[PDB]
């Protein structure tokens, strides 16, 4: 995954 | 973390 996958918020 | 951090190995 990148960074985006890894990293979550909403 | 960065990608590095988030996976692991060579
Ligand atoms: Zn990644
Ligand atoms: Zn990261």
């Amino acid at each position: 995954d990148a960074e985006f996958r890894h990293h979550s918020g909403y």
